């Protein structure tokens, strides 16, 4: 399915536009789940009351409601099947899910989680995520490659080294394990896949004209490409300010919409863009040029100052809007010092030495 | 210090209340700390490039930026000390901390400890803080409940398990742990201090943020309960400008509901001279929960949330109260421990549950 996921800084507006892309797209045939957060408005603007369950509202559309207590329960009931699997004496099975506090990160994890199972179903050509459209939204469509770059470490250290011996034959660990008792990068690869395809995974910015507005969406925006996750497009709605925006987000499409009253979705629904075609001739997050040895990276909302590089053997980590990209370089960048990193028309332009 | 935060759905207008409230205060004499994450409007209002380190703006007022990456990378160097303090070969002393990647949770962990740090000082009588003003804020403010949780149910889960009392009655740790290279109490002593000063409306309290639009005064009124299960007092309510008319007095009973001005073209003066008494409000508001040692009886103040979706049970060794996508794990304190449940019931927006 695509992920398709809306930024901005006011949320009323971010769901109404949710709602009528759900609609939208339902309407044309399209298998179409709606997740919210939990939170009274989405209900409300459906009038319907949501629960943990997709339910159908209207031919092809579902709606859900992400409870992060109830998709914690649901987990941990999966953590004591393995625990009786993989031990011989229990230990957390007293411990009822219905107890449990969601800690942060939890909340994000375990959203994310719910929407891979419903991609995963192969029950839906989309998913709309009515999510909180900022940088903690980022920080989750982000995991795969995060994740991917821990377990990377991981392997690096407390295996795949010395210290990955002097436990692996500690003949001290070892009777302690046979007492009471990858695959996880084809989990996460087909994660990171998944984001870096417009087909998959876009987003697309919501804003009004009102300039403090304006510039938190370029701010995400550019947040957006660090982590890979490519922004289709931006809808533009109502406010007292007046302003025409297209200059403001080149080459970006910017689609006007006009407010839902008293129920009447249609004339918002008929507004909308194409959302798949705008996604897929977007910018791209990044390209690498192995002739003339460059890494190009889009990155709207930054100028030199707000970008740091820094180059650790062959890995670059490039630190912008908060996000890291790290970029593992290829043969034909590896071992050559950055030359130049300028920016043009929007991309920075990451230069290695040739001599 | 006072650490003082905004809930609300418009983050322009959380800023803008954060800003004036930081003005206000400072000019009244209150050393002032104005604290943002990464986003670029607070910057904007202030007209003043922010960093990850305290900048005065104004006697008395001081402006920091938090950004995730930085807070990593500087725990990250204490980190690497520790290492070569207490392990015989180092593991990590070779990640860099320009490289570490912030996953969900991290985030707020982070920002919370910052937010500690700056409290430890003595060199603020108020720290406004310019959050996300949602759920995740309260996830957030909610860590040292949620940990101390997390301590108390598992500690003896796995010290008293046969694999627990095991590594107390085998050989083969002692020489492991040498093999390389209470603390519970301090654990708890750090985080009841945190949830000392979460309980205190002196040290910590939250204001609601609405416009008179139906659909902002049912999200701040969930926001309301949902703070009240971490136990964040919400002082009042202020209510900014919309195309909507109303008086919201009555739906935020017994909260004063503040009407502000907005702020345009750098004119401070009369959203700062329309902001309520932020100390007193807090210190007349409700409390999140009292405990009657007399009546034996525990009072949990639960505005906002329909009386069904409010769930009282004991699969535990303590009640759990779900509400607002929130757990409460009730500790009874020494006049209640021990004592079974009789009986509860709702009354005026507080869950009375009888001992």
């Amino acid at each position: 399915a695509l992920i398709l996921t809306f930024l901005g800084k006011s949320g009323v507006a971010r769901t109404k536009i949710a709602i009528a892309a759900a609609k939208l797209l339902a309407s044309q045939g399209k298998r179409v789940l709606l997740a919210g957060l939990a939170e009274p408005v989405l209900p409300l603007l459906l009038e319907q009351t949501l629960t943990p369950d997709p339910q159908q509202i209207a031919p092809n559309l579902e709606v859900v409601q992400f409870q992060s207590s109830v998709l914690l329960e649901r987990n941990w009931e999966e953590v004591k099947k393995l625990e009786a699997q993989y031990l011989r004496t229990p230990i957390i099975k007293e411990v009822y899910g219905q107890e449990l506090v969601v800690l942060p990160g939890m909340d994000s994890a375990l959203a994310l989680n719910a929407i891979r199972e419903y991609d995963a179903s192969g029950k839906y050509d989309t998913i709309v995520y009515d999510g909180t459209g900022d940088a903690f939204t980022l920080r989750m469509l982000g995991l795969p490659e995060s994740l991917s770059w821990y377990v990377r470490r991981f392997r690096q250290l407390f295996v795949n080294s010395d210290l990955g011996k002097t436990i692996a034959e500690s003949p001290l660990i070892q009777p302690l394990i046979s007492s009471f008792f990858n695959q996880v990068n084809n989990f996460l690869d087909k994660g990171k896949e998944a984001l870096a395809d417009p087909k998959r995974v876009a987003a697309f910015l919501v804003t009004t004209a009102d300039p403090l507005e304006v510039v938190s969406v370029r701010y995400l925006w550019g947040s957006a490409q660090q982590i890979g996750l490519t922004i289709g497009g931006v809808i533009q709605v109502s406010s007292q300010t007046e302003g025409d925006l297209s200059a403001e987000f080149t080459p970006l499409s910017v689609t006007v919409v006009p407010d839902v009253t008293k129920g009447d979705w249609q004339p918002l629904i008929d507004a909308l863009p194409n959302f798949v075609e705008q996604a897929e001739q977007a910018p791209k997050p990044i390209t690498i040029d192995t002739h003339n040895r460059q890494v190009r990276l889009f990155l709207p909302g930054f100028d030199k100052k707000q970008v740091k590089l820094t180059q650790y053997g062959p890995e670059v980590t490039v630190e912008a809007g908060d996000q890291r990209r790290n970029i593992f370089l290829p043969p034909a960048l590896s071992g050559r010092p950055i030359t130049g990193a300028k920016f043009q028309n929007n991309y920075l332009i990451i230069s290695f030495l040739e001599h």
